[PDB]
């Protein structure tokens, strides 16, 4: 195999004096060589404090040079970093560290979340990030440390997914490579010092970590650190930094396209060759501004924390329609049936992908969840798809959001995309109320633009003019001043239902 | 890991009805699906005849659809294909199969080489290629067969290198992937059905096999079969077939460039994006015509049967100067010293590369050769290199050809490139005679162009005007009507020496 440490280390030997990390704001640059030295020194410093290999350690921090150093230093020691979204509720992070049986937690959130841990229960050493690394500068003690043996199926890193409370997906050693290389086979990145990769994706997301951070370094390139996203600022980075590739969320891309469109030839974005994104949920409108207004080849990708990348499209026409590339094997089976029950072609079903090398090896301490998800060699996405006559896979929506109304499959995502273009709608979620006509009644929950009124009549009329087939039209509307959302801004479908 | 079988099989599921193999002459095309079916059927047919997994089987045949089918069918059964240059002497092939303890030999050479085996000694079943597959059509019996378990370090394929009698390098299961993917990280190939790969490299060479055949299929592309190389014909294939990438020997590239230059816009070569080659030995003159006259990005690569790819250059200025890319780790140590004795920067030494995943695991039944070559984690190239101030590696020549004259390192390849431009020289080899001034005397052996005379005086004078430093100039000349060469056209340096 080739592990993360080994990928980064080989790079450092090929390009020791080349720029590895930049923070244009803060004015900090480290070569690959210098980043070894800092990773090494931390690794042994933590080692000198008791931490041994295979012990899980939490990392709760916004993107920064210092967290890149800390995460890699932990991998280099042999520890298993558990990367956690810093926007989670204090209570939730503590629960996931207790459930996690974790030896330490590296934190750069504030004093009040360190308190949450102080109580909480689980004896996990609370390490302040700035007690390890500040502005790329470690405080290091002890001799340098040995490189532990790593085994292909051995746990390497822990990323979190998301009913209630995110699950800790275990990423084995053997998975790093194809979690990086798919950026090359699918997206088109090649090895080389021209590589300048803008880090807009958070590091607690596998894409932000393997596909953006590790890729950048392992291709002997430069990771440009982005502590805080701002659309015009970010475009200045592309120009100033010679960014060659960018992997962004749909929301970022909307922002960047809108700025690019109101910069004009003002910004030189010529250096940028790859605009990548997971756009299954990307509305047609946003995608379009992306082709009109941003440069470089656009690639749409579908992936999961559990299996990384499973489908893609060069130069996408719509964001839902993709096709498997290198490393992947995929199938559409009957919902709730065995992994061998393929569908008739054109019937809807569950997207399952083969659980090859890139696959997670289970959820930490949730072997029931695991057995719902890894079956007879496959990984079950929980997403609904259909095969297009065109030979491509069309992702329709989550199995869990699917509305079954009078023996018929309805996907709220479709209906939400139409309704979201109705004038006066700022936000919409479609749920299936419990439930008649029967089984389930298609219902729309909509939030008006500031100061505007909506009426059920006018939205209905709008829907009537849309392309939706009869049965897909909402049977009811609730105009709300807002939708209840979690810590990470996801809509609480289970809960909204109750409230209506 | 991802094995060859598994790479090809996944492809077949992604692109079942896409063209896998073409033979434009012969008018034959097989989709990926159809190629599974034929690989499957052979595999079980051989299986039904006694052949079980891990048993070595010889393959002696010029490039053709049928040998692609046969080699893959053997891998699919579990057998270990030993691929052998068909231009070897009857006697030599037999010796390598006896030494090989091989269970069968698949042959498409003539009746007289089958005789060589008939005698020879080793009880190895002589299978005629056309007894398995003719024009993509198998004669198959028995039920389909089980897919054997394959293990990362387990032998997978056997390729031959070349003093006397080629060594059988064992290629483990785990090596296929990065032997393919380096075409993507270094050369720039991406996954996709646009991929149309011209097979000019012989299949008994690892590049011809992993980097060209397996790459083409595994990227869901098309391998264009070339039974017999002809420069204009081959350029017609690029145009007619929409060839996107081409990996060629230096001799092929000279031929193709010269034809391209005397076609002109006559041939549309636009579809061709990658012209790849191993050009360490490529004269400056030929490389230049390649940039002037052929399209697509040109990439120079350095590799070995033992470790595959170890250095490269996009848009090369000279063919000797390269730099390591993804998967590689390299060092220049003192000649004949330990793998840790790096050289002072600017001093010449032996190029060693790390023996990672892509590495062979030893020479079949030659554990002394193996221990000369795999040391303390490294693979020893037997090539001399130097680090350029520019941060690149300059390959100077084979350790074995190096001439040591009065305590000074002389590389005949350098002196041969100069002398080969002297007017009237058709062919030149520089050796070091035994040996004074001392140690060794630099001597040139030259063959005149048809009907021309050479004299030692005139060549000397030519050399005097060249860039060569004093000590590099030949001290003697022997004008010969030809050089003694082996079966595979390599010059017999040991032997020439005797004759002079
Ligand atoms: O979480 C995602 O959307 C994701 C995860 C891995 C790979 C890709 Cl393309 C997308
Ligand atoms: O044998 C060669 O020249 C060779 C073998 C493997 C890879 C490459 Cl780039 C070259």
């Amino acid at each position: 195999m080739q592990t993360v440490n080994e990928m980064l280390r080989r790079a450092a030997t090929r390009a020791p004096d080349h720029c590895a990390l930049a923070v244009p704001a803060r004015g900090l640059r480290l070569t690959h060589a210098e980043l070894r030295a800092r990773v090494e020194a931390v690794a042994a410093r933590l080692h000198a404090d008791g931490l041994r290999p295979q012990q899980r350690v939490a990392v709760v921090a916004p993107n920064s040079a210092d967290v890149v150093i800390a995460i890699l230093a932990l991998h280099r020691l042999g520890a298993v970093p558990a990367l956690l979204n810093p926007r989670l509720k204090s209570a939730e992070l503590a629960e996931l560290i207790k459930r996690g049986e974790m030896t330490a937690a590296v934190i750069a959130v504030g004093r009040q979340v360190a308190d949450a841990i102080f109580q909480s229960g689980s004896g996990a050493r609370i390490i302040f990030l700035g007690d390890l690394v500040r502005d790329g500068e470690p405080y290091s003690y002890g001799p340098p440390i040995e490189d532990p043996q790593r085994e292909p199926a051995q746990p390497a890193f822990i990323f979190y997914t998301s009913t209630g409370l995110p699950k800790a997906a275990i990423i084995p050693q053997r998975a790093a490579e194809s979690r990086v290389l798919f950026m090359s086979t699918q997206v088109g990145l090649r090895h080389g010092r021209h590589n300048v990769v803008l880090g807009l994706m958070p590091l607690y997301h596998v894409v932000g970590f393997f596909a953006v951070l590790v890729a950048a370094l392992a291709l002997d390139g430069t990771y440009v650190v982005v502590e805080e996203f701002r659309p015009v600022d970010a475009l200045q980075l592309v120009q100033q930094e010679q960014v060659t590739s960018l992997f962004a969320t749909p929301t970022h891309l909307d922002a960047l396209a809108a700025a690019a469109a109101h910069a004009g030839s003002s910004l030189k974005l010529d250096s940028l060759r790859h605009v990548t994104f997971a756009g299954a949920t990307m509305p047609d409108a946003v995608l379009e501004t992306v082709h009109q207004h941003l440069p470089g080849e656009k690639v749409n990708g579908y992936g999961t924390t559990e299996a990384m990348n499973s489908l893609y499209m060069r130069q996408p026409k719509t964001g839902t329609e993709m096709a498997p590339g290198f490393f992947s094997e995929v199938r559409i089976v009957r919902i709730g049936g065995g992994v061998d029950e393929i569908v008739a072609n054109g019937e809807e079903g569950e997207l399952i992908v083969a659980a090859s090398d890139s696959a997670f090896v289970g959820y930490l301490n949730q072997p029931q969840a695991t057995a719902e998800k890894l079956q007879d060699g496959w990984y079950r996405t929980s997403d609904v798809a259909v095969w297009t006559p065109e030979g491509t896979v069309r992702i329709l929506g989550r199995v869990d959001d699917m509305i079954i109304s009078g023996g018929e499959n309805i996907h709220p995502s479709e209906i939400e995309r139409v309704l979201g273009t109705a004038p006066g709608v700022t936000e919409v979620v479609v749920i299936g109320l419990a439930d008649q006509r029967w089984g389930q009644s298609v219902t729309a929950c909509v939030v008006p633009r500031l100061g505007e009124t909506l009426s059920a009549d006018a939205l209905d009329t709008f829907c009537r003019s849309s392309e939706l087939a009869d049965f897909k039209r909402p049977k009811r509307y609730f105009i709300l001043d807002q939708l209840p959302k979690n810590a990470l801004n996801k809509v609480l479908r289970r809960q909204l239902v109750q409230q209506v």
